[PDB]
């Protein structure tokens, strides 16, 4: 009913923001209210000082809530998810997705990091209670071909993106 | 609706079949197929030698192939999964858990191990292309009151259990 | 002969932090010089949008370049180490610590999360090509009776540090 | 000086065991005593049962415990480990790697699971409390021209091969 989709690089324009735009495209044909959010829409002095009294962390904190599920986008940094996506997720509350279907996508520079997915940004959407992750999508940035203005994929990387879009949207219900 | 339950222990009765065991009969109890698996049905040379042709490894396949979802549990040994249910799940087929719900258990000496669920299992579940992996359960032996005669765990454990498999048996729709 | 120290807690006071003070203690009389660094010398702006010309980032770059080790410390956040520590590691070169031995210390409020300085902190540090990574010293939050003024540890705790800082002294060679 | 080399292949001859046999070529020209093991030495049912009464797994743990260093090879079976390896990892003392320098090599079938040795290898290697664990060699198995009569390599892994040993060999002191 609700969607939450977050862009964890902290560069603009993203190569990883790019996959959570053909996400949001995608519900926002199917009626479903998608709330996205940015690592812009936080001061950099409230996450790297850990402050919980940032109103903007509030509001995020409040339509997480009434969510059903999260989209969360990060670039491959240093073998695992960014450090500035990171600094928001530790801001979170302990159990702030319980109850909601997670879908992770990422893109890195090299094929040779595809697991960071798994590896490192999973287990702390688990640590947060995630009830649900799903698969995933991870893509080498071979993979997109245009990003500085519409998103444009390799046919494998779009209909990998199709698939887990599918999956969740049933999922949500 | 076909369920696989699979217990990773290397000893019988173990900690953590005793939680399959209470997942079995609360499944039963809604007209689930639950069909059980232990190491102990395939013979050891097949699964340190990895050898494909085991008959036992083409009949979990079957198997497998035909269930809806699968919970598979583990003791925790050295900080992950126990090496005797990985030698399994490592002569299992590339995309073995394909459009498959996956909740996965574990019992450990010290609650010091609970993230060899997310750190460890779970991306060897993910590795075999899992639709979607439930948060799962974690217990350290002490909420294990008895194993050997009749599965009995703390409140907690119990509660646990019940929260996670009334969410896997949801998610078999 | 120099190593660079580095408190990865955005809070001051620190309880990690005070792990790090206990060291640095340790080798300012053996006469090593001791460059330390906390996540307040950078401005959380140049962390939080990736920026590589931080001039804060450039005076620690060098310092890193010519250490012999590192010493790092984290809080474990949501089953990791700190996103704001992190978000300087995803800012250095390829391969920043080639060639150095590197000690990571953590402290986290659960037993629970032991792991997370094996599974989370040492594969980063190992991107950045470590040389050699010592086993660590993770501490629950009980370990540690005091740190706002002196740190002061219980026997097990102080021990086992001493331990890792002989091992670090002596692979520095 | 005593190193045991330890083979994780459930085949024999196999690509991971050759990044070994030439690690034992090199290590015995400098008259470093080199015991080698591999899955074949021990009885299929006393892994898979975890049977501490093994008499090969006495031979191989007083000679662990005299040994100064371990190189341990395996090739990555569903992003991990072979779990024929990690049956007899499960099988050793608690502290079975104390004081020891480890050096871990892997062969993999793609590029895509090289992180499977610093998230899932190096934990468990941890966990048994090796004092060091060097960056280690990742090989995929193009980089393997031969391993069946002589081990050859291409180029960069037999440089990475090199300098992982001799960072090794300089440990041992
Ligand atoms: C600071 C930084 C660190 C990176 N480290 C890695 C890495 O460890 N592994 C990898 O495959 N790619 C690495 N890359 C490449 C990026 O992950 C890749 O270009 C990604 O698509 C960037 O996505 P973005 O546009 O959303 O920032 C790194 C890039 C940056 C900017
Ligand atoms: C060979 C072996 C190794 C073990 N290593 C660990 C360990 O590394 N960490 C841990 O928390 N418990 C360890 N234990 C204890 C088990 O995790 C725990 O007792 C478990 O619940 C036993 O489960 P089971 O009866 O299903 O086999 C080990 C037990 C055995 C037999
Ligand atoms: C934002 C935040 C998130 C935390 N998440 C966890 C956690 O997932 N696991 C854990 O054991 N402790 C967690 N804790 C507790 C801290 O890790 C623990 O108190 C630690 O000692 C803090 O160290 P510091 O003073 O250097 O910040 C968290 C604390 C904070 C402030
Ligand atoms: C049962 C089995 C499972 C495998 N699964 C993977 C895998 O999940 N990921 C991968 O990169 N390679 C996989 N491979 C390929 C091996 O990683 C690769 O060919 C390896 O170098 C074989 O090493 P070995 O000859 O030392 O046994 C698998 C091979 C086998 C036999």
């Amino acid at each position: 009913m609700r969607v939450i989709t977050l862009a964890g690089s902290p560069r603009f324009p993203s190569r990883s923001s790019s996959l959570l735009e053909y996400a949001r495209e995608k519900l926002n044909g199917l009626d479903v209210e998608v709330y996205h959010w940015n690592l812009q829409n936080f001061a950099p002095e409230d996450l790297l000082y850990a402050r919980f009294d940032s109103p903007a962390l509030k509001t995020f904190t409040e339509q997480l809530q009434q969510a059903d599920g999260l989209i969360v986008a990060t670039p491959v940094y240093k073998a695992a998810y960014s450090g500035a996506l990171k600094t928001l997720l530790d801001l979170l509350p302990e159990r702030a997705l319980q109850g909601k279907v997670v879908l992770p996508l990422a893109t890195g520079g090299t094929v040779a990091h595809l697991l960071a997915v798994d590896y490192a940004l999973k287990p702390v959407l688990s640590a947060l209670k995630a009830q649900e992750i799903l698969h995933g999508v991870f893509a080498d940035d071979s993979q997109v071909i245009d990003y500085h203005h519409r998103p444009q994929f390799t046919p494998n990387l779009q209909t990998r993106l199709d698939t887990a879009l599918e999956t969740f949207w049933q999922a949500l219900h």
